[PDB]
This record gives C-alpha cells, sequence and structure tokens, in this order.
C-alpha cells in the first residue's frame, strides 16, 4: 500500500523539525510502519532520529522515539506513562557511518504490529531486533501525544536528544508490512554478507573470518559457525567455508569444512539479557579458529582449525597433557573407556583401539572420521538438541541416532579434555573437504598443544613451504611442511610475554623473507622477521602509529602486489584504539629496501572511530582490489554478544585508501 506521508531531503544540525501538522492527524489504526533512509557521519553522543510525543508539561515520558549512539547503536523509546509502559528496546552494531570517506545512507525500517503485538527492527536489509509484549502500546495511541518531531523528541517544550544527520527519505504507513515487503524495499548498502543468520550453516552467529586468494582466482572464505550465540567454546562451533569466482561480486552457499553432529545445528536467538546472556552450550564438541593456505605443488587447498572435545573451552583444557602417549618417537592419540578413572587406551596405527594396561588390543577401531567401530560396526550415540523454552537453557537428546565420535559426551571413548589442531584439504578448491586429520604434538608429550593464529597461514613464492602461525605462552610456533602438509616440523620463537593470544600473521617482504605481525598485551601490535624462510626469527619489535587496547585484537596482513609511491608495500587491518574493538583502519605500509623496516604511511578509516571493527580477514583480489571480511561489531564488549548479521564485506580500491 501507499504511505499516508512522505517527506525528505531533512538535514538535522542539532536543531528540531516540526512535522506535526504534516503527519499527526494521517495517524490512524494500531499498527505502523516507519521506513526512513538516513546518514550521521558525525552523529552526537545519544540522538532521536524521529519521535512522536506529548509535549506537554507533567507529560515527559509519553513519547515515542527512534534514537541512535555513536556506538552504532540502533533502537527505540515507547511510553506512555498513565498506561504504565515503558518500553525500550535496542540494539548495539547496527549502523554504518561512512564509507569510502562518504557517509552511508542507511535504511531503516520499524514495523509496530498491533495484531501480533510485535516491533521489528530492520536497518540495511538486517533484523536487528524482534520483541513481542503481552501489552501492546501503538505508537501514536500514547496519552496526548501532540508533536511529530525529526532529529529531537520534543519533552515539556524542549528538544531532548538533539541530532546530528539528515534523513534523505521518511515515509510512513498506517500498516504492519510483511517480512516480504521489507525485503522489496531498496537499500544502499556499502557492504555484502557471505555467511548470514538463515543460511545452510543454520547458524544464527558467525565470527573469526578469513580470506585467501587462490591460483584460479577463486577467493576462498572460512568463518566460525556458532551456533550457542558468539561465545567461545565452550558451544557449538563448526567452521564453514564459501567462495567467490567472481572478485567478491558474489558468493556460493556455506558448506562445512570442519563440522560435528553430536549436537543439532539450530538456528537459536541466544539471550542478551543480563541473567542469560552467559548461557554456554556446555556438552557439545566443536572447532574454533580456522586457518588457510594454498599449495602450488599438489594444488590442493588446506585448512586447519582447533578441535575441542565436549564440554571444553581453553579454560578447562587440560595443560600439561597433549592428549598424546609417546611409544618410542611415535605419538598416539590416548583413549578412555566408559567407567574407567584413566587414559588406558591409545589409537595405534589402522586405527586400533589398544588397551594399554594389558598392552592387548581390543576389538574396537577408530576410522578416518574419529569414530568408534566395534568389530567393523559403526557405533552410534543420540543427538542433542538446545532450548530456553524452561526459561533457562536446556540440552537433551532429541531421538536422533549419529555416529559415535570420541570427542563427544556420550561416547565409549574420549579423547583428553584437551585443544587439538585438526587439517583438511580440498581438492576442488573448497567445493568439497575431505575428513579432517589431527596434527601431533609439538612441544612433546606433556605439553598441551598451541593455538592456531586465524586468518592465513603462507605459501613461500619461491618454494614449496607452507607456514601456519599458531601461538602457546612464551612464544610463537610456526608449523613448517614442505611436503603439502603431510608432515609438520615446528619452529619455536619466543616472545616476551606470558599467557598472551600471540595471534599472528605473515607476510613475504621478498623471497625467503618473512615478517609476522601479532596481538601483544601491550596496546601496541608487534613484529619479528625471519631470513631463513622461517627456520629461525628476530627479536621482537612493536609498531608505533596505532594502538590496540591491553587484550589486544587480531590484526590481518596481505603483502600488496603492486608498487605503492614506488615502493614495496604490506598492508595491515586492525581496530586503531587503546579504548575497545572500534575504530578499524587498513594501514598501508612502505618498505624501505636498505634495512626492511617500515613506513606506514596511510591510514583508512574503515568506517567511524567509534564503530565497532574486531577481527578481521584481507585479500588482495585478482584485479588488485582489496576485499575485507571482517567483525563489524565489538566482540570483546560484554555488551554486544550474540549479535546477527555483523561479519561483513567490503571491496575497496588501494585509491582509496591512499
Ligand atoms: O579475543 S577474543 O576473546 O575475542 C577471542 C579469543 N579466542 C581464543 C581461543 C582460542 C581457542 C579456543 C578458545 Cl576457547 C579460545
Amino acid at each position: 500500500i501507499s504511505p499516508i506521508f512522505q517527506g525528505g531531503s531533512y538535514q538535522l544540525n542539532n536543531k528540531s523539525i516540526d512535522i506535526s501538522s504534516l503527519l499527526l492527524d494521517k495517524l490512524s489504526g494500531e499498527s505502523q510502519t516507519v521506513v526512513m533512509k538516513f546518514k550521521a557521519d558525525k552523529p552526537n553522543s545519544l540522538q532521536a532520529l524521529f519521535g512522536l510525543s506529548n509535549s506537554k508539561a507533567g507529560f515527559k515520558n509519553n513519547y515515542f522515539s527512534i534514537f541512535m549512539r555513536d556506538s552504532g547503536e540502533i533502537g527505540v523509546e515507547i511510553r506512555d506513562a498513565q498506561k504504565g509502559i515503558n518500553y525500550l528496546f535496542s540494539r548495539p552494531a547496527s549502523l554504518w557511518g561512512k564509507h569510502k570517506g562518504q557517509a552511508v545512507e542507511n535504511t531503516l525500517v520499524f514495523v509496530s504490529d498491533s495484531k501480533d503485538k510485535t516491533y521489528t527492527m530492520y536497518v540495511n536489509g538486517i533484523e536487528v531486533f524482534s520483541e513481542t509484549v503481552d501489552t501492546f502500546l501503538p505508537i501514536s495511541n500514547i496519552n496526548g501525544i501532540d508533536k511529530a518531531t525529526l532529529g529531537a523528541v520534543n519533552r515539556e517544550g524542549k528538544e531532548h536528544y538533539l541530532a546530528k544527520g539528515s534523513i534523505d527519505e521518511i515515509s510512513l504507513f498506517n500498516k504492519a508490512i510483511s517480512d516480504q515487503e521489507v525485503s522489496t524495499i531498496p537499500l544502499s548498502n556499502p557492504f555484502q554478507l557471505i555467511f548470514q543468520s538463515g543460511d545452510s550453516t543454520q547458524a544464527n552467529y558467525f565470527r573469526i573470518p578469513t580470506l585467501y586468494t587462490l591460483s584460479s582466482g577463486r577467493v576462498l572464505s572460512s568463518i566460525d559457525a556458532r551456533y550457542g550465540g558468539t561465545h567461545d567454546s565452550k558451544s557449538k562451533i563448526n567452521i564453514a567455508t564459501s567462495y567467490s569466482d567472481d572478485n567478491g561480486k558474489t558468493w556460493s552457499e556455506p558448506i562445512f569444512a570442519m563440522k560435528f553432529n553430536d549436537y543439532e545445528e539450530q538456528l537459536v536467538y541466544w539471550p542478551r539479557d543480563n541473567k542469560l546472556k552467559n548461557s554456554q552450550i556446555s556438552g557439545s564438541a566443536s572447532f574454533i579458529d580456522s586457518s588457510i593456505v594454498e599449495d602450488k605443488k599438489s594444488g590442493k587447498t588446506i585448512l586447519l582449525a582447533d578441535v575441542m572435545p565436549a564440554g571444553i573451552g581453553n579454560n578447562n583444557a587440560n595443560k600439561a597433557d597433549s592428549g598424546f602417549k609417546e611409544i618410542n618417537g611415535h605419538y598416539y592419540l590416548k583413549l578412555k573407556k566408559n567407567g574407567d578413572n584413566d587414559f588406558r587406551y591409545t589409537v595405534r596405527e589402522n586405527g586400533v583401539v589398544y588397551n594399554e594396561t594389558t598392552n592387548k588390543p581390543t576389538n574396537y577401531t577408530i576410522n578416518d572420521k574419529y569414530e568408534v567401530l566395534e568389530g567393523g560396526k559403526s557405533l552410534t550415540v543420540e543427538q542433542y538438541s538446545v532450548d530456553f523454552d524452561s526459561g533457562s537453557l536446556r540440552e537433551r537428546h532429541n531421538g536422533k541416532q549419529v555416529p559415535m565420535n570420541v570427542f563427544y559426551k556420550d561416547s565409549l571413548f574420549k579423547v583428553t579434555p584437551t585443544n587439538y589442531i585438526a587439517m583438511t584439504t580440498s581438492q576442488n578448491r573448497g567445493e568439497s573437504w575431505e575428513q579432517f586429520k589431527l596434527l601431533p604434538p609439538f612441544l612433546g608429550e606433556k605439553h598441551n598443544g598451541t593455538y592456531l593464529c586465524p586468518g592465513q597461514g603462507l605459501a613461500l613464492k619461491s618454494s614449496n613451504r607452507l607456514i601456519f602461525a599458531t601461538y602457546t605462552s612464551g612464544e610463537l610456533t610456526y608449523l613448517i611442511s614442505d611436503d603439502s602438509g603431510q608432515t609438520w616440523k615446528k619452529s619455536s620463537a619466543s616472545i616476551p610475554f606470558k599467557n598472551a593470544t600471540a595471534e599472528a600473521q605473515m607476510v613475504e617482504l621478498r623471497d625467503g623473507v618473512i615478517r609476522t605481525f601479532f596481538r601483544t598485551t601491550t596496546g601496541k601490535i608487534a613484529y619479528m622477521t625471519s631470513r631463513d624462510s622461517g627456520e629461525t626469527w628476530s627479536k621482537v619489535s612493536y609498531i608505533d602509529g596505532i594502538q590496540q587496547t591491553s587484550y589486544g585484537t587480531q590484526v590481518s596482513a596481505i603483502k600488496y602486489s603492486q608498487l605503492i609511491d614506488g615502493k614495496e608495500a604490506v598492508i595491515l587491518s586492525t581496530p586503531n584504539s587503546r579504548s575497545g574493538r572500534k575504530g578499524g583502519q587498513l594501514v598501508v605500509g612502505l618498505v624501505n629496501k636498505e634495512d626492511d623496516s617500515i613506513d606506514w604511511k596511510y591510514h583508512y578509516d574503515i568506517d567511524l572511530p567509534s564503530y565497532g571493527y574486531a577481527y578481521s580477514a584481507i585479500t588482495e583480489l585478482p584485479n588488485h582490489h582489496i576485499g575485507v571480511l571482517f567483525e563489524k561489531y565489538d566482540s570483546w564488549s560484554r555488551n554486544e554478544l550474540h549479535l546477527s548479521n555483523v561479519v561483513q564485506y567490503i571491496d575497496l580500491e588501494i585509491n582509496d585508501l591512499t
């Protein structure tokens, strides 16, 4: 249907605009839709875009507003004192501010539906909240409403929540338009989604993006598909992948590179209230932190991720145990049988489960999928599903049987409760992935394994060498293969922090010269250099000119193929901020051929300094554009947990950055 009101080209410069005469007497019925296209690249701390209010003395809490914060949060208030109603619905990190230095036109759709008693907010094609209430309050049913305002709320005759920005278009409808109708509304998005709520992964949440340009020109991406909110394990998380064959313009429906079946893949709205937001799927196995590389020699794509058995995160991860037993230069996966207090088994050659106390083999074997077989027959366990129907999180059997896996809670044989690294490969550039294999321990039998650095591995240009950075307490532990990832060795490089989350990414400055940039606990990004293709590593230095928080954030980095200002160039992606994960930048550095030092010459602001930017992935697209897939929110903040569709993709050109 048609708008009852339509206006545009409104400039909000800290002075409200009264549209009462134009709008108020057009409002009728109990259901309304607001469609508003607006820019705000210099927002005030807290500002209202739109208000309906009782402006009379004594009725300061009788109003409806659509408001935003300079954090990028969007919300509404719906208030009527006489009715005793004070609704406040919102979601952090819902907005864009700037893109390529130009103010972004956000498309906001707010639906107030009296029939379903539900308020729903979409921004830029993304539903950011949908709230059902017992007692519905139609927005124009507020006692004594006498003002319709743009860029403030009129309370007791004064302008509250004064806005800075513009409303290029605003329409109102005396109808609650359908989800279908919403999706036909044209958008002006500066970004794309590769992974998103409702896709093939059926995860409502995603974290830890990666990007990698394959030699055929295909761009591949991997990500944590996170089911139990945005929590790091413990949770259910699979590793999903998608690829683009047209320079990032479009992307394939995701598939899984690594998945477990002990818990159902469920699209779940995770509670965001302070009482329940720390609810955590607690009995599921999971993957976390993926990294990609391509091997010139075989042509295979190789993906690694951390693996966690059921219940297990990095907090309850058995340090002081690798999960393997050393038996004469060889490492065998340890197992514990249902009922025993110790790990009395190992998985020897051909997956034969072997009793260590009597040195007899059992009739149990472990297949290539880490599934348990008895006498060649597939054992099963019953799957779990989760729900908050009772009010709190419940994890319960759902009737479906799935293959018994040693990483599962209900398994007859269980691996050691600690962190492992798995590897899978693709022969068809990400169209399918093999069953993963665990990597062996590198730091000894009684050292719990290292943590994979998410993002990219490094494929050295002039050899067959493959390297994946990993971290542990007191060092970076590079994993090195010269035979297409069939065998790996480690190269240890000491760093001056104990228990840092030293997420590290590498660039090749020139043949055999690797610089690694990594996250620290110092508020500055660090780096070290190898000049022998990763055999040995320099001492640690720090970058000036970029700030991180004390706890730090992952940094992504590439070596750009083309000269810039006549020099070799490296591009870093990172939040630039000592307060939180915001102020995203790409920083372009020019290499000094004399000494391999880097002049950080250009800083490109991804969006506003106050808007969220966390983990990121950068790649040089085959057309020499830059692709960026990143968490567009603060993934540290306890106020921004469990947000949907915040991992977003943008395309940039080098001239945009300079
Ligand atoms: O800096 S963040 O807190 O946003 C993400 C830190 N992830 C570290 C990790 C790695 C492997 C397993 C687990 Cl459980 C946690």
